[PDB]
């Protein structure tokens, strides 16, 4: 039998309360993958070629609770574990690539690190722009996008529907060289 | 088993040609952070769901590599990019174009001569021309001068966010982009 | 130029860490009689078909020199070693160690994150930890007490020994000749 290779997470929070907020643009990304998503542990499961994508039920702050057991499952590696997620760090419009690092105060990434034991795991960051002071931050990713921005966000969705398959094929380096410096506002 | 479009970096293979002008395509491919490796008379490389090459035919039989692939694929021309050295614009432009006359670039003759159409679409990267218009063959086989080598790579960073362009969103916006730049 | 592999040495440039036990891996570098000249954001000599990299990027960033080196010569990871120090085991093992978790070693940790893989070797020089892990910054940037240098000295001279074994056999065979060693006894 087959044995999934790879793991594709969608920061976002559970149920139609959040589905158009900000901090749902991983479950945003995931749900433009043409997949099938069916329940599975503590998550929303989708198999396509040869892993697995997930949008895990347990909160933006408690989804290393569905990754972690997993990955130790599958024996998945963090260089094969793929966090698509909202960025208040970089304005929208704009997407990176990011193997490890800094967290920058987003605590689905932190949970997901707590979790595996490592925060090397790759990310695809997504940006959202940043409120004009930090103590803002849980008041602007819980809110919806506002009008004159969805035209940008779909553009972004398109765009990293696309990186994600790449990721997928090609790893992270490659992928980083080409999408970083797209601007698609 | 689908790909859906050919971009093809102008050249000569081997170590002797690597650095010369006529090779400014192959450089543009290699700056675009692929994995290359033999396959039929070209190296190529896949990547957002279509075919990267630097063939091994020569310069001037470059279609006999780009056409088996096209027809397999059924890739129409409008998907198919040639980079290459452009002597009819200076160092520092770029300019995408579709369709149109080879203006003598053998190479783009040849792709035409096996695509059967002119109507695929073009990265020209201007080199400039020689002094000696009867030097055009060595001035294309020749290093660009040490004071050139900024410019180039300008051009080089340029040229592979061009391809970037062209393989998501086509020629016109592209074209839009970077037509316009002056890099010198 | 074509390159054969990547012997990479851990530490911070300049005299006043030169000593320090986050230098191990220079100290190793220094030890090959190489001759080493600035290239990029490194020191870097050539032997045996190959590249040995002292970074002038700090600890914690050599990642941005040892990146671009490989993917440039087309080196794959398991040709990349990292020579470093390591809390996570005593001063006087010497152990190769073929990919795996960083321990929280920022400068593994950069070379990680850059590679997009951790598929590269390591020669992990131990030197014990603090007691209290608050004052690790402290304890590697600090130089070995009076006591442990015959030992410093000792797995200097094996781990010379050890990068030689590895450009040659790579590590399962250098592995079955240094990691079962103790130099403290
Ligand atoms: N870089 C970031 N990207 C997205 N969400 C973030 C980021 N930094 C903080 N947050 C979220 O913003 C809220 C405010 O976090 P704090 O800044 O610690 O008060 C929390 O829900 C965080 O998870
Ligand atoms: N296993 C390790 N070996 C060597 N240095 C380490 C290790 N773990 C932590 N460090 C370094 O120790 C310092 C304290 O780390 P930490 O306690 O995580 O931030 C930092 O400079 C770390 O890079």
């Amino acid at each position: 039998g087959s044995h999934m290779m790879f793991l594709v997470v969608g920061q976002g929070n559970p149920g139609e309360r959040y589905a158009r907020t900000r901090h749902n643009l991983g479950f945003m990304v995931l749900d433009r993958l043409g997949l099938s998503f069916r329940p599975r542990g503590e998550a929303l499961v989708a198999e396509a070629e040869g892993g697995l994508f997930l949008k895990p039920l347990t909160y933006y702050n408690l989804t290393g609770r569905a990754v972690a057991p997993l990955a130790r499952f599958y024996k998945i590696p963090p260089e094969r574990i793929l966090v698509v997620h909202d960025e208040m760090d970089l304005p929208l419009g704009r997407i990176r690539f990011k193997a490890g690092g800094s967290a920058a105060g987003n605590r689905g990434v932190l949970s997901i690190e707590e979790a595996l034991g490592t925060r090397a795991f790759h990310r695809l960051r997504l940006g959202i722009g940043k409120p004009p002071d930090p103590s803002r931050g849980a008041e602007y990713v819980l809110s919806p996008f506002r009008e004159e921005e969805l035209p940008v966000v779909e553009r972004v969705l398109e765009a990293a529907k696309e990186a994600v398959w790449c990721w997928v094929r090609e790893g992270l380096p490659p992928c980083a060289g080409r999408f970083n410096g797209l601007d698609l506002s």
